[PDB]
């Protein structure tokens, strides 16, 4: 996989490359945009396409599968660039975030998101325009992205001022909304709504469905895969929330640990939480951290056991030895 | 007409419905709606709608089902326009757009949302086209037209943003310290480059796309598309240049027509010390626009050798308005 990279980068660079001085500057820039942001990640989404396809093969077919696999990694790159803009991040994959670079800046990074994003659909035209799944593939990418955009919306706004059912001041361009958690949003239903949309569709559903469509599978097994994907996304974002404890607390994010602590702590501790969650002051966080007291460590281990079981149960009702093997596999390496 | 402007709520609500069919909780769905209805309303309405009407005109030159599909494409262009405006304002750090505050400036919105909202508006387009034209034979071609124009636009934007920048000289992935102070580069101050920028940044999506949209839906592939591409390239220029004439362009260190015309014509070049912060008085110093508009209008009418009385009429018409 990691070998095929240059081929797809260059095919798109080629597309762009049809005044000479200008063409040359464009290339130096866009090659870096690709290299800087597409390489360096673990590539789980990418390999998943290749694995699922394999288990459901001449060189031409790999060419097409590896294309889809790389298009996922591009999508990922686009999301990381955008998310770092939005969250005002510092570090990503142990380098500076793209937008932070003096030769890049926020102005270019925005434009670059749209570029990466659209690059995907061009590469799919180059390699799969004639395949019968073509239209379905481009649709999968579109629908997964839309779901991701909504999941991102929610994650950004769940505790925000705009969330009665007061509307938006199209005249207030000044003053800020003193980041303040909203106890009404601190429940599992909402969290799942965010986590499923923000991560499950593009991290699991998309790659699997890509590998399945190319292979010729529409059939009632896609909805089975959607549900497994929903389950995996949760299992997994929640894992991530467990680690980012050992910026989210100051970044005022809805996390699993936050919700578990809330449904579990005494009416007086809930108030401490509200006074310290998301605020700048270090005493405030050193303290949420100490509330995590309710042995969140242990409550995770309990959830991981139970959720892993829910995931395996749904996989065994799939009736496809090849896909079952891959998903059992990914659930070990995820 | 304002028949077009009437169809608006239908397409906005179709896409809002799509969202409202997601696996979410009712309270959450309600907030989502409130927000996205505003994103559409605030950014899609208020414009002149030339790109929109162009689709409807070209197509016309018809039962209700056909309008439904053509007005879809027409609105999709206006949504595209909305997304480009939102994005451009973030990039150029703008203040006012259509005589209100820019979307991203709003305290309930901020840069963090606006970015995400550009992607949402953009993708909304392709969903609307699935809804209204999934079964049409031109479907695949239509979605590609939108894709290719966007890509050209994106490149045009890249150029417009960077033509005078530090990296364009005869990238440091470790420098994150406030950017270099902006300086024009005399090497870039020529017509070739400017047409490169203006063609890509505006011509494909403002002219080519809406015309090709009206053409594909109508059943025209044929060798007349490349004719339309060229007219479209020409109009793009004719028109960005007009906008340069009305023109914070000097202040924003932008490559403009007046800048290039003055440069090829003017010790005065050493412009370099004041552009991007008297430039104004260098312009009244050196009428040349009125000369170009007469010549370019002629070049455009001459190309409209199209052999199609219906299309020719509309293009002659748009060139007036
Ligand atoms: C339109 C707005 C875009 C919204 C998209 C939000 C993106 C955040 O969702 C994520 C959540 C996670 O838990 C993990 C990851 C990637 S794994 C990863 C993580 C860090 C570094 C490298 C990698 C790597 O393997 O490539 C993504
Ligand atoms: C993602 C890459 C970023 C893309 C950036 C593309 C730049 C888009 O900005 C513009 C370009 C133009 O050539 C003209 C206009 C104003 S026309 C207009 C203005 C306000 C209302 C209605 C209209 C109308 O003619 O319908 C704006």
């Amino acid at each position: 996989f990691r070998n095929m990279y240059d081929k797809y980068r260059d095919a798109f660079l080629s597309h762009l490359n049809e005044e000479e001085e200008i063409k040359e500057h464009i290339s130096k820039y866009y090659k870096l945009l690709f290299d800087y942001n597409c390489l360096g990640g673990k590539n789980n989404r990418g390999i998943l396409v290749i694995l699922i396809y394999e288990y459901v093969i001449n060189s031409s077919e790999w060419e097409k599968a590896a294309c889809l696999a790389w298009c996922i990694e591009i999508l990922q790159a686009a999301f990381l660039v955008a998310d770092d803009i939005m969250d005002k991040g510092e570090m990503r994959r142990n380098k500076y975030c793209w937008y932070l670079l003096k030769d890049v800046e926020t102005k270019n990074a925005v434009n670059d998101v749209l570029l990466l994003y659209n690059s995907i659909y061009k590469l799919i035209e180059i390699y799969l325009r004639n395949e019968s799944c073509y239209v379905d593939v481009i649709a999968t990418f579109r629908d997964a992205t839309l779901k991701t955009i909504i999941g991102q919306h929610l994650d950004t706004n769940i505790f925000s001022d705009k969330y009665d059912a007061r509307e938006i001041d199209v005249n207030n361009i000044n003053v800020p909304e003193q980041p303040v958690i909203d106890i009404n949003m601190i429940n599992f239903g909402v969290y799942k709504n965010i986590v499923i949309h923000k991560t499950a569709y593009y991290s699991f559903f998309l790659p699997i469905v890509c590998g399945m469509l190319l292979a010729g599978i529409d059939n009632l097994i896609y909805k089975k895969i959607e549900d497994i994907s929903m389950l995996m996304g949760e299992y997994f974002q929640i894992h991530d929330d467990y680690l980012d404890i050992f910026s989210d607390i100051q970044n005022n994010k809805l996390t699993w640990p936050l919700i578990k602590t809330f449904e579990l702590c005494s009416e007086p501790d809930k108030i401490k939480i509200v006074k310290n969650y998301g605020k700048n002051n270090l005493a405030c966080v050193k303290v949420i951290d100490s509330l995590y007291q309710y042995k969140i460590r242990k409550h995770y281990e309990s959830y991981e056991k139970a959720q892993k079981a829910k995931i395996l149960s749904a996989i065994n009702e799939l009736h496809h030895e090849g896909i079952e093997y891959v998903l059992k596999y990914l659930l070990e390496i995820l």
